[PDB]
């Protein structure tokens, strides 16, 4: 059996569970073509590198399986949400979700062809010309010798705005239906696991604690989430401690004694029939997103582009989110900003120190005065402290070059102690940080990924066992993190019990099945490998 | 050699042969290496000044069009009517001058604007000179660190472990010399080298035993061969020595 053997090996999955025997067992499925297909994708191939970083390096070790779960059911959800969008009063609205899956299918190409036409405008913009006559100034176009170029600019304007549009009505079908469910999901959980409003409250603080008082009541709560029956799971959990009137009033819920009877008994007309608070609710989650709040303020100036000004000479910013390498650079400078500004601060107040000595001393030498008359720019105190700020951090070589000669005999001696510490204090010493807060945070972010490389290629991640022992057999750590423990069949497995039947699990499938229900991730073999297990009896 | 040719055609062609200093002195190309392996990251990093500074023109073309009067004395440079040109200023000079821009500009001891240009030339001093040149002068300090560690570990590593059969030296040293003898006896990296040479110059109708074993492997190019794990001392080590 070689040509069967070989034929399904792309099919044959395999895991690696504990449980209910205190030993370590193995378990046998079907991984299914369309599933496996959907693995190896750009969109996906990213998410799980850029996941892997936010654990061994930020994350814990307790909590790490539980972390990891989460992340394997927020890709489910993002392989349901993408493998459907791909190919006068009803025959309008089956046009439009046939035109959405098109312009949410793709949308880094709009979003890249906005930083295109910004370079077009940005080019054109470079030909402006100032002249007060006709060709008060006016802003006359200059043109080398090529008429066309100015009728071009009105076009290439209202076409820009327009793309800058539709990303985000392209943004808004296909990245935000899971910045709600993410949110969704971690209601329901301290619900139906914890008391967050039944027995304890939030602490006056986490204001996005606090948002989420007012979308309990809704009809439907669980919009985007899998699981609508939280509602009456955490009745039957909390409905005899605390008040079962009071909780099933404050889930909205009417009619408790009559919510038996559903069970018991089996289009631009009125579509003004819709719930307010739950659409209140998510409209304050989308406003806040740091990616959508960007997105949108790109649209607001692409807006005012059509009251004709430099304002298209703000969008070349997108560099900074556009770029690939260029935004990493820019991580090291953001990596330290909250003691970098800090520091600047201090020299904000050094140079006051500074002011006030040179204010009731060397009075006499600020005279920048030229000839006649008589500047003496120190006799306030808002106009020398405005001088060595303007003129003495930018001087390069102190304050002592832009002043008198202390050749005069009163302190001839007094001054250059003054001038050589200003030289030495906030030119050397009080640059050299900021200069030197860059220089470590490329260090500070080198090692980084070392760390998250040197990890993954000693421990198998899953029952942490170093690889210094699997490696007594040729490639032992090469076969046993590609077959026992792979990182793919854990999530492939949470994709075959809930696409199974339930009547059909086997003795095995249904044992993590309910340790599934009940966050308990007991099941994961965290210590032994069924190798060390089995290392004394045969192979 | 189309250089040295085009030296016939007699010019000051022969001052472009120096570079092979670059490629024929041992160490001085180590240090060439460090800067040159950070270009990507580097290229990309000197765009970025060529676009902030067109952020600052188009601001100081609208509000700060009468102070640019490089005009000497007489009739009356404005260097700002156009948009190459201060583009021009501020790069030609701008980036050049050291101490920002507001060192080859009017005094803003004018009422008007007198607070709107100071902070305009600030943080043209605090970003584009500070800032935006120590990452050019920090992406260097970088690169030598990088370049340094990587011969830390060609040598941490050739120290510790056998190469061949991966076992680290921790295990061998149980014995004076251990790890000295195993990796210039038994497996030396140069004796798997003169075999090959063996077996190739040998006759097929010669081969022992095992000198056969490991020729047909080799044909297959199938390396199940080499030890990679055991080192016969391992092996042998309840039995005897
Ligand atoms: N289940 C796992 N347990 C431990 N390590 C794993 C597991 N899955 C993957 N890895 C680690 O990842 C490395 C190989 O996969 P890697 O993370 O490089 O991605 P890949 O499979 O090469 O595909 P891509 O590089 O395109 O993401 C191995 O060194 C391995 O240690
Ligand atoms: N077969 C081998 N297995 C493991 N290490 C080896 C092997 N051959 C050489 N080495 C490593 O090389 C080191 C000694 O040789 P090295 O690479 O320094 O060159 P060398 O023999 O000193 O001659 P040269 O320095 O002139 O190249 C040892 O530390 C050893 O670990
Ligand atoms: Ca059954
Ligand atoms: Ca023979």
């Amino acid at each position: 059996a070689e040509s069967i053997l070989e034929y399904f090996r792309p099919y044959l999955g395999r895991i690696e569970i504990m449980g209910a025997s205190r030993r370590i067992e193995r378990i046998y499925f079907e991984i299914s073509e369309t599933n496996r297909a959907q693995w190896e994708m750009p969109q996906v191939k990213e998410s799980k590198r850029q996941f892997i970083f936010d654990v061994v390096n930020e994350g814990g070790e307790a909590e790490k399986m539980e972390l990891f779960v989460s992340f394997c059911e927020d890709t489910i959800f993002e392989m349901q949400i993408a493998a459907q969008i791909s190919e006068f009063w009803g025959e309008l609205e089956v046009q439009r979700v046939k035109f959405l899956n098109y312009l949410s299918r793709n949308f880094y190409t709009l979003r890249f062809l906005a930083l295109f036409l910004a370079f077009a405008i940005n080019f054109i913009l470079l030909f402006y010309k100032v002249s007060d006559s006709p060709p008060n100034m006016v802003y006359y176009f200059l043109e080398e010798s090529t008429g066309y170029m100015e009728p071009a600019l009105w076009c290439l304007s209202l076409l820009h705005t327009l793309v800058a549009f539709l990303c985000i009505i392209g943004y808004n079908c296909l990245k935000v239906p899971l910045v709600i469910f993410k949110r969704e999901k971690e209601l329901a959980r301290k619900l139906e696991f914890d008391g967050l409003y039944i027995t304890e409250q939030p602490g006056d603080d986490d204001v996005k604690g606090q948002w989420d008082r007012l979308v309990l009541n809704t009809p439907s709560f669980p919009s985007n989430y899998w699981d609508k029956f939280v509602k009456r799971k955490v009745l039957d959990k909390h409905g005899d401690i605390f008040g079962r009137e009071r909780i099933a009033e404050l889930l909205g819920m009417d009619l408790a004694s009559l919510e038996i009877t559903a069970h018991n008994e089996r289009l631009l007309t009125w579509l003004m029939s819709i719930d307010v608070k739950y659409q209140i609710w998510k409209f304050g989650v989308i406003f806040t997103d740091n990616s959508f709040l960007y997105l949108g303020w790109y649209m607001v100036m692409s807006l005012l582009g059509h009251y004709n000004n430099f304002f298209f000479a703000a969008h070349l910013l997108d560099i900074a989110m556009g770029v690939k390498t260029l935004r990493t650079i820019l991580s090291s400078v953001t990596h330290n900003g909250k003691q970098l500004v800090m520091t600047v601060g201090l020299l904000a107040v050094v140079v006051y120190l500074y002011t006030v000595v040179a204010f009731n001393f060397f009075r006499k030498f600020y005279n920048k005065s030229e000839d006649e008359d008589e500047d003496m720019k120190c006799d306030d105190m808002m106009t020398c402290y405005l001088f060595h700020m303007y003129v003495g951090v930018r001087a390069g070589g102190g304050i002592g070059d832009e002043i008198e000669d202390p050749a005069g005999d009163e302190y001839e001696l007094y001054r250059v102690v003054f001038d050589i510490t200003f030289f030495f204090f906030v030119i050397v010493i009080l640059l050299a940080i900021i200069q030197g807060l860059i220089i470590d945070a490329f260090g500070e972010l080198r090692d980084q990924q070392e760390q998250v490389k040197e990890d993954m290629e000693t421990k198998c991640f899953i029952c942490g066992i170093g690889s210094d022992y699997f490696d007594t057999t040729p490639h032992g750590f090469e076969t046993h993190t590609l077959e026992e423990h792979n990182l793919a069949n854990y999530m492939f497995f949470l994709m075959y019990l809930i696409n199974k039947d339930e009547t059909e699990h086997t003795g095995q499938e249904s044992y993590v099945w309910k340790m599934y229900q009940e966050r308990c991730w007991d099941f994961f073999p965290a210590g032994d490998c069924f190798r060390k297990q089995y290392e004394d009896q045969l192979s």
